């Protein structure tokens, strides 16, 4: 590892047109010196690949408003006006690709694998192709997505995913000893850990170099062979996008989503009913929130004085941790995920197809496409029945774009609880009291079995 | 995570037939009282994922022994004649996997991958099918591997591989909080971390539990979420397969060998040569030392006081390791070596091509040998004797004995010559042992070569 | 033999799903008679096994058009939208095998050989696996090709490849006598033949009966032992897919290529080129021509009037054949390819690289190109223009497209120069069109090559 | 193809140790004139890949008598004494090696197939190695057969076996056109034909050269292409080797034997008992008899006119074809045989074993081997029940050396009719009258079930 007392000296070479990855999710874990050191430079025509967009005026977004990035590989770009504008003219090209497949196509570009299989994004956009990745100043398309390749595996379909690897990778650290291994503090590893293996030059920045010893061996996040250059970050902002701090047919969704919590499990919970539900979960009943940017044991949001940029949810939320937390990169997160190590994904929706078609994410697909990728993890869906003008949500097809096909296992509305199933499609299972089981049929979209022992919609008791 | 007081307990519903993945690199981070309880329950006819056999009456041996495996998915299984014996009897089935590739396999499998490629094996058996996974008692091949199926990327061959999943994984591992996170100690981490990921119920046993809080929550090696079942082992022996405590001919190519090392370098050094090679840097040269079982900083044999059980190189031999260093998986090491990240290889070999194929591991299993010569990235130095008993070849047009790798080597260092190797223009001779001369060299090899214009006299390390 | 005198009689008891082999190069020799017979039964799902897939409304066609067929295996596909239709569909599945491999498949298959090796395919897709044997309705790949398994023998690589064996076949034939022996006209002989013998339940269709004692014993090509259902076709079209009667740089190439003919020699001409090189041979040298269809001794297209839909080169185009000709079956004739006894092989290409890859088929399968370069003992002469369109190497380090054969092309003839090849040397420019420079060409190639000591002006046939 | 006037002058270039092919079947279709011509040149040391060795002073035998041969690859070599002396001595090397394999073999040698697979000698000393190949003059073994690569497919068990090429192949045929297609007549095709493609040089020697033109492109059993050098036989002697012309206990067997045989069935017979049960088919049943030396359709012993040396059996005795026979050559008749095209394979044996493994074979195994092979093809026994001094010949394990292993389905003695099966072994079905199933327990050396409808041993009415 070369130690830099000066950022700019060590990114000063990387050329106009590099690839560059950058570290961080939403703002936490972004190296903000090094990209600090880029404004400097002034190299252009980047392809950053970078899970988000930073905001506006920080962490991707200052190179976005410099103007020197040329294209963007992210998973989620929202949150950055700059960014969308640019993406409209046709002035930054953007190649969305799921956040999981993000992150093992990094770690393949690490790790000497070429390509990969993964479920994630079959049956999508991502499978299909023709998202405009560039568009011409006359609002036409001048660059489309080309469709991946789709091979199947054990009776299971699966779209082949080509490793990313970089000329440069900025990374943020916590520490690194003085032989260049590198650790990082809780939930700001994310992408900086897969990144700093698949770069020709990795620039790592981190708060503090410590003396080579004062790492257990065992747990030193980043060998030094892949740190090839350090420098310790002269400015930390600590910046923290969003600060969070500890109707009735929502708030029924909520009480029956609290249900589906049971000792033991692994839950994965998307930001509105699905999070607020776990505030019903029984102090009796252990339930273990994993978080996609790489943290099992999410805890409530922080006390004033827990909050921690270094610690936030996949909603970027600063929140906490619960004992017996542990904290992983981005590729090992969707790793947990993919592989199907989480029970219970409960996420929103905006329609659900009969045989379980989800659409919930058309900004970018984040991880839901990897979320719900699994058969072994089971997928709840929370959402109000019908849409605005009583359209629906359930029905045969979904007419949005689908965040997966055949995922979904159960949906719960304000009026129902339907499972559901990729070969027979929908069963009544609850119904909210009050409706009867033709008032569903009038605002469900296709048809459905009604369970034989179809019980009144149930309600967490707290 | 569930916790078990019993071992049996833990592993009582093992049906006969699963598969079982069982971590441990060679007698280091075997679950041994795991393994201990399966002799107790009978369970049978398994299909266990180890990357070696343990030793005859450890480990995975004593598995063997009792007849409870039919079949072994290994890289690497030396040391044990009772697995001889039944392989050539036909009494057991043996896959033979490169090392990384089980190991990014097994990953592949806890991750929802179902397949990827890796240049690991092109060009070899492993892409070529066809080695005896079974023999029938007439000595017959029941059943032989199959090809794998190759393609080709950015230029280069890589083959298609495929998941592994176990029904059960036995898992080694140094300490478990009360959640059921884990940790794994030195280079015990091995195989047991991504196996742990990799089965449908996965049983590790620790050597103490500690409490919820006792580790920092990022240096959980393996969150709970991968913990289905926990149990204290009851007892741990410490085991030391080999305890290795700190002619000229082999001597000339020792000692230019060491010329290789440099400043800063990252090297992964076979045993024999290019091990004993590495005594020779210089305390003012900075060179780290990569061991494939998952160490970065590898440093002289112990003093026999030192001697560890938890740490061993990947002879399998006792070790220590030099302030700096690090531990890590099996998968990560060889997404380290794949990914090209060690700079300079450094291995024995039986024969090198004129274009820079490799032989050097053909049953006992091609280990880490395929994958440590799969990258473009990493320079690869071969170090042998010149020519074979009765004066044969070993470097040619074409290698006669079992590929390690297709045109992977870029150096050959013999007690006669040293030859850059080319994959497209072949041997250029560009060192030459003094009192020999070029048409020496020539009778020598079985191939042409180019002379280089600099061609200087054999180096010598000083010390 | 049992006589049949209604076609459906004689099928009736195909299952749904059966593997039925069925006969014909082209429209050559194929039972049109039991595949109408088929079209009334409805049989469904069936792999057929059939060199090709006829066009679209005849032969395979019509069962291709009814639905009927599952999966084809053959090993020319092209002039048929409606199986390239089904295909791209995910309705029809379809496995590609070198021709000669299929006819050594089937013969193996009546055999009693399960597998033998062959280079046909060797360092190609057919080893390598990976096509899509067949995909889903939205295009993802259901079914991928299996590698095949490889062996060494004598220094060489082969891949190993497993018999065919059908349920039943449908062959159609010329005459049977009244025992049940058959023999084959003119080239529509081909598959039809090893066919016979290689199902179940063969079913042969026939123009003529004729009395026991019509063939001479040794005459006979089809012992009758091979024949179970026989039935004496109720109608023949004699359908004929290409009726063939008697720029400069092109020319160029032609009169080059016309240069490789030898007095004695065996050739077989792909058509385009080579073949319109044969038009130039010296009435005074003698000169054969081998068609993989199974002819030996092919004349010049036929007048209007001697058309024969018996008689066709591998193109299937109508031909004739020269005094002394002989015909044999399509196993005999790629036996006789792959043994190496044809001299010349030339043919056209669109990549060849600098030891003599070959790149010239590639989905509407390889046909007899993989096995036509299997030998070294043929020498291989590629007739192609230099560039493609924008200047692009044809002739290159590494082929792009899909390889044919590994290090099997000796020369290549372009309208600029002539390069003999060779598998450890690379290209050696011999002659060079006159006008261009070394470095012209140095220019159009895209690898370094030796300049012969002897390099002369391109020669052009006299004719 | 090159004419020569001089046979001489067709292989003067024959290097000493050269590997070199030889037609014929017994002394059918041998090339007596290159053989004569090889006497005056005075090559030696040659492998001589030939089917047989002739006999004492024809064919190979003069070969062998000049000590020409180094050694041989034949299937059988009987009716030799020269060259039984010789090996015994150590002075000439022989591999037996099964005619269909050695058919297959150089069929492969010419075709480019460098090995195929084979059920023939499965669980002999084909797959098993150790035969001597060449003995010290101390009587010792200097060289020892290798044993065979076996390896299962489709469940079963077949050995590797590679290609035999010579350097030369001198080939006996009937006519050569002009042009060089050559013709081969009736059964003395056998291995001529093969040979003629399997040798870097083939030089041919035909009866009678005709115009270009005879021969209908369809019947040229050998195109051109194969034949490098022609010569026409100067001398033909039409040698036969043996002239065949139109107890109670045998006279049983073959009474039993002969109603083994069925309208419509393909056969295959061995000498003795299997073929003298031939006479007692009935006219009205139509049986069609293979001769594994290439024929199909064999009929009775030829009336003296009827006489012609290239008409022989595989016991190689003059016989003639009946209407609708067909002939082939020696690779094609067994991959006929191999292939289970013989719907019944009737052969004496010296011993056969519970679960059907055959010892009838030790001069060679002939086609004995490849006409067990598939378990298509019924393969039934014809043997007397003892042997001297009572001792079993149907017993729990053969002790003479394997033919094949589990490959009868039926033993016909004097006294029982056994069928047999691999899994469940023998099963009494017929006894002959006046024998009780103790008397068979007594004259056989292993259990057996008795059938529930065995039956007094039956005999053809004729
Ligand atoms: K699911
Ligand atoms: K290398
Ligand atoms: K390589
Ligand atoms: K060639
Ligand atoms: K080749
Ligand atoms: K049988």
């Amino acid at each position: 590892t070369k130690f830099y007392t000066d950022a700019v000296e060590a990114v000063k070479d990387i050329p106009n047109g590099a690839t560059v990855l950058v570290g961080g999710f939403g703002l936490c874990g972004i190296p903000e010196n090094l990209i600090g050191a880029l404004l400097k430079t002034g190299v252009k025509e980047l392809t950053a690949v970078s899970n988000n967009a930073g905001v506006d005026n920080f962490g991707l977004g200052l190179l976005l408003q410099s103007k020197q990035i040329k294209r963007m590989i992210s998973s989620y770009v929202g949150e950055n006006a700059e960014f969308e504008r640019q993406y409209l003219a046709g002035e930054l090209e953007v190649e969305l690709t799921p956040q999981g497949t993000l992150a093992e196509r990094i770690r393949a570009g690490g790790a000497g694998v070429p390509a990969f299989y993964t479920s994630t994004g079959y049956g999508t956009l991502v499978q299909e192709g023709g998202s405009p990745i560039k568009y011409n100043k006359d609002g036409s398309i001048a660059i489309a997505s080309k469709p991946r390749e789709v091979r199947e595996f054990n009776g299971q379909h699966f779209i082949l995913e080509e490793a990313i690897r970089g000329d440069f990778a900025l990374v943020k650290a916590w520490k690194a000893d003085q032989a260049g291994n590198v650790t990082f503090r809780k939930s700001a590893r994310n992408f900086n850990l897969p990144m700093c293996k698949a770069a020709e030059t990795t620039v790592v920045e981190v708060e503090e170099i410590v003396d080579i010893g004062s790492f257990a061996p065992e747990d030193i996040h980043i060998p030094k062979i892949y740190v090839h250059r350090l420098v310790k970050g002269e400015k930390y902002e600590k910046r923290i996008e969003r600060l969070s701090v500890r109707d009735n047919v929502r708030e029924r969704i909520i009480k029956r989503a609290a249900l589906e919590f049971e000792d033991g499990m692994y839950a994965n919970l998307g930001i509105g009913i699905p999070l607020l539900a776990s505030n019903f979960i029984s102090p009796n009943m252990t339930v273990h929130l994993q978080s996609e940017n790489g943290i099992l044991g999410l805890g409530p949001y922080p006390l004033q004085n827990e909050v921690d940029a270094d610690l936030i949810n996949a909603g970027k939320e600063t929140v906490t941790v619960l004992p017996g937390a542990s904290y992983f990169s981005s590729d090992e997160s969707f790793a947990m995920i993919r592989g199907g190590h989480v029970n219970l994904t409960m996420l929103g929706a905006m329609q659900v197809s009969k045989y379980g078609d989800l659409a919930n994410w058309m900004k970018g697909m984040g991880g839901a496409m990897d979320l719900v990728s699994s058969a072994k993890t089971k997928v709840v869906v929370t959402m109000e029945h019908s849409a605005k003008g009583n359209a629906h949500k359930i029905m045969e097809k979904c007419t949005l774009p689908l965040t997966g096909k055949q995922c979904v296992n159960r949906i719960i509305t304000e009026k129902a609880v339907f499972d559901v199933d990729r070969k027979k499609g929908l069963t009544l299972i609850e119904l909210w009291e009050g409706l009867t089981v033709d008032d569903i049929k009038k605002s469900t979209g296709c048809d459905f079995a009604v369970s034989p022992k179809l019980i009144p919609m149930q309600q967490v008791t707290t």
